């Protein structure tokens, strides 16, 4: 679950992809995408340009074949030279095809080559079928080396298409062993350890995610006794770091070396670095900055993200003296090239300024805002709802004045995403404090 | 250890209308009550007998002498099973009972019970604004204070002995809320995958004593539901109660928690379940919900009742579905409208039951707003009156919520409310004393 390799496209690449490769005349089609890379513990390729090789220009087009000309091979290496992005060739089902010049044809062997030569990386060649599903093989100094384990589209609903899928499989329910084997293969990243964040690590770690990142550099004290999922006295007297805390009760649910503490803030390379491997972000720490940190590792990594906030305001009555103003939750899922957090006004500059320069809490408030949060992830990976999850992008109730609020992707205005697909282009993140000095 | 005295929101109501009908006049009441001596003592509120002001000889702002024949028929009341007498006067609360020959006083009026019936009995006031405190007499002389006496109607209320009077009463989520907590005895029916988060919660919002009743065991099957759990616990079968109320034990640092390991339908659950304050029933059985409501009911303790569902069905096209994803959360109130009364349980359902899948996240959101709802009638924190949410129930896939108010329920007759442990208990002669 934690070193199997990756290749993530966006929902709206793929979208663009599936059309051009289905136009409906049952005919073969070419495309090509450019990948940037993540490195670190798991090779992710992401997707970043795509380029559709236009039907007119192929020499022929059948059910089973396509020839297109090598031209288009160069335009790809033209755009992944600088920065030796990795190239993907993409073609609709069957995918026999060959690349012409004027004077030679090239195999699907020898245009690998060809991409090697012209890209010192790693190159592959990809395979959809008419319902978008998708097949990668990887080449290695321009020859065959191995399958993708998983290719991905994290959109409004979150598909997973596995390299050893079985034919008469359908897919699983929500709620099922189906479910569980789905998550085993996965890894998800809690941003702080929290009153929400061990809560959602909790249900992480029970529903059977096959790496555990918990990243925080908070401790365990008799303060957050009363909220703080595994925790105990003697670890509060000794202010034991809540990562190592949590990191150990999982080993012992699960009896297996699934978590992976990381006891720093999330503003940092350590913390990014480790999060940009996960398949799922959870975002549990209530200041402006982790939002944002969250939002641009979920953008440049192409991850999708789960960000939770409860609040508790009070006032002084006048009559009565203080008074609970209002109990609210919020959750919010951000899909890859979908609205950010910044777009959602989540955080904003000068919001994170004034936190830079320079109250009651419940654990029932705090169940009830990490089981929304994660059940928004199971919705979206084993769709069950009667509405699609396009709906309920964003989450907003009030257990004062009981009501429940949704809202649609759609009504959320988007902000030119520019470091969608980026990956770990220094530095990092766009913050100078995270770059490599 | 520490003593209760427990009234029905429907008799503190009428106590109050009679105690202070506006006159600003001392009036005059005896409370009926049965009891329950487990780790601590209950009073049970079942009859009251109201003095009329007509019959009695004054009546001012800080005295009433009453007639003595009311004693006389609270006696005869309370003399077969030896109930326990409460006075109870207005505020100020100096009183006389008067024969047509003798005026006796409260001592002496004490004492009068205790030769009419061999019990504890007792002495209360009551302030305009409801508040009540409380003391018991053992062999006619003065004893101990009543620590808590409590109504547990749509809001929830404790008048403790050691209250302040410039102290305020604690909004929810603070750390008055806890010290609230910290006095008061929980009982979880089921550590299941609802009960075990209730009892999560309830370990570390802070209460007292938390007792724990479930038979059944951790397996591989349930660790992705069972909070504090682990591979250990599986591989050797430990019993639920066994493994939560040691860790609730190592959490708190102080051994809090006490395990019941059983079925709730058995004499020990009941009889360790009556000694508790609030109760949390979590198994989806239509027995147990039965025996919750019937504890609740016979031993006056606000019951939550909450209870989960995901029903499938096989689509032709698609095949297996998720048909619906849905919760529920009961209040239920000594006197209020029953589970029964709800349709929880049916006297067929339980019948025919001793003749779906799950999942952590709708176990953790039906159990996080189960124990937001006693937060909330403890310390209410809502828009409107907490009687509005008496049920509530949500879809998470039709994404509604619906809550169903107090009033929208009928009730039927309600015998068994404040019977306490008389025998068979609940009315149930498997539960009986053979
Ligand atoms: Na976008
Ligand atoms: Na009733």
């Amino acid at each position: 679950a934690s070193s199997g390799n990756r290749l993530i496209l966006t929902q709206e690449l793929h979208t663009m992809l599936q059309k051009h490769l289905f136009p409906g005349d049952g005919k073969e089609a070419a495309a090509i995408l450019i990948c940037n890379r993540y490195e670190g513990g798991r090779l992710k390729l992401l997707a970043k340009e795509l380029i559709l090789v236009p039907y007119e220009e192929c020499k022929s087009r059948t059910s089973d074949f396509i020839a297109w000309p090598g031209n288009y091979l160069e335009k790809a290496i033209d755009v992944a030279e600088e920065k030796s992005m990795s190239i993907i060739l993409i073609h609709s089902h069957p995918g026999g095809f060959l690349v012409f010049s004027d004077t030679a044809d090239s195999s699907d062997m020898q245009t690998m080559q060809s991409l090697f030569q012209g890209v010192d990386a790693i190159h592959g060649s990809a395979i959809m079928i008419h319902s978008g599903e998708m097949r990668a093989r990887l080449y290695r100094e321009g020859k065959f080396a191995e399958n993708v384990e998983l290719v991905t589209v994290a959109g409004d609903d979150i598909h997973y298409w596995w390299d050893d899928k079985t034919e008469q499989q359908l897919k699983p329910i929500a709620f099922t062993s189906g479910m569980t084997d789905t998550f085993q293969k996965l890894t998800a990243a809690i941003i702080g350890v929290s009153g929400t964040g061990s809560i959602v690590a909790e249900q992480v770690a029970r529903l059977g995610f096959g790496e555990i990142l918990l990243i925080d550099h908070d401790h365990i004290e008799k303060k957050n006794l009363n909220r703080i999922l595994n925790s105990t006295l003697k670890d509060a007297l000794s202010h034991r770091p809540k990562v190592d805390m949590f990191a150990e009760a999982i080993r012992c649910i699960r009896g297996e070396d699934i978590s992976r503490p990381i006891n720093n803030t999330i503003f940092s390379r350590e913390a990014v670095l480790a999060a940009a491997n996960a398949d799922v972000l959870f975002c549990c720490v209530d200041t402006y900055l982790a939002r944002m940190i969250a939002d641009r590792i979920a953008s440049s990594f192409l991850i999708p993200l789960l960000d939770v906030g409860v609040k508790i305001p009070t006032h002084v009555d006048p009559d009565d003296g203080r008074k609970i103003t209002d109990v609210t939750g919020r959750i919010d899922y951000v899909k890859p090239g979908g609205s950010t957090l910044s777009d959602r006004l989540v955080y904003t500059p000068e919001l994170i300024y004034r936190e830079n320069l320079n109250a009651p809490s419940v654990i029932t408030l705090n169940m009830r805002a990490a089981s929304a949060c994660v059940s928004e992830f199971i919705a979206r990976c084993f769709p069950f709802r009667e509405y699609p999850n396009k709906r309920f992008t964003r989450t907003f109730f009030s257990l004062a004045g009981v009501e429940e609020d949704y809202i649609d992707e759609s009504s959320i205005t988007q902000a030119l995403n520019t470091r969608l697909a980026v990956g770990g282009e220094e530095p990092l993140l766009g913050l100078p404090e995270l770059g490599d000095k």
